[PDB]
């Protein structure tokens, strides 16, 4: 696909939020810049309602995998770059154990020269108490790897994986991610054979900014298939 050919040089990136965990609404704007050669994003995210009713870290993942670096080998395994510019869109349950669970819907599209990031997404039954509505969970970076599969009956991608975050009472809380990605355009696609991808993350405040916000640094590479 042509897609791929939009992603060589630097790209800017536009994300937009729309929250609700147990009713309280929120939203998040991002702002920055892709470099897919070097698997790299730079942003940063705002909250635009005020104080942020969950913890950052938990949104992390929620807020472009068409970002990543494929080796050259894995190319023809490139489902995010070949579904663009029409986009995907890219679904997901985050199962947080002994609380509740996010649904989010997102459409990761080129609006003009901008890769928007446009997101849906919607929580219930957490704990008023539990370590995400009561902000117990730790500011860690957030890397891991997502495990990808085709998707061949819907034109499609699947990934699953499991984040570990942190809590400050020193345990851990699993959140467990099922992700299902379609093509929004329908061109022909890449649809890959089982691969992950390596997330590096580095998380950061601006100290001039007042309002709730976090810094990303992310480095994102394609692997598992050797060639």
């Amino acid at each position: 696909s042509k897609g791929e050919k939009l992603f060589t040089g630097v790209v800017p990136i536009l994300v937009e939020l729309d929250g609700d965990v147990n009713g309280h609404k929120f939203s998040v704007s991002g702002e920055g810049e892709g470099d897919a050669t070097y698997g790299k994003m730079s942003l940063k995210f705002i909250c635009t309602t005020g104080k942020l009713p969950v913890p950052w870290p938990t949104l992390k993942t929620t807020l472009m995998q068409c970002f990543a670096r494929y080796p050259d080998h894995m190319k023809q395994h490139d489902f995010f770059k070949s579904a663009m510019p029409e986009g995907y869109v890219q679904e997901r349950t985050i199962f947080f154990k002994d609380d509740g669970n996010y649904k989010t819907r997102a459409e990761v599209k080129f609006e003009g020269d901008t890769l928007v990031n446009r997101i849906e997404l919607k929580g219930v039954d957490f704990k008023e108490d539990g370590n995400i509505l009561g902000h117990k969970l730790e500011y860690n970076a957030i890397s891991g790897n997502a495990n990808i599969t085709a998707d061949k009956q819907k034109n499609g991608i699947k990934a699953y994986f499991t984040i570990r975050h942190d809590v400050e009472d020193g345990s851990v809380l699993l959140a467990d991610h099922y992700q299902q990605n379609t093509p929004i355009g329908d061109g022909p696609v890449l649809l890959p054979d089982n691969h992950y991808l390596s997330t590096q993350s580095k998380q950061s405040k601006d100290p001039n900014e007042k309002r709730d916000h976090m810094v990303l640094l992310e480095f994102v590479t394609a692997a598992g298939i050797p060639l």
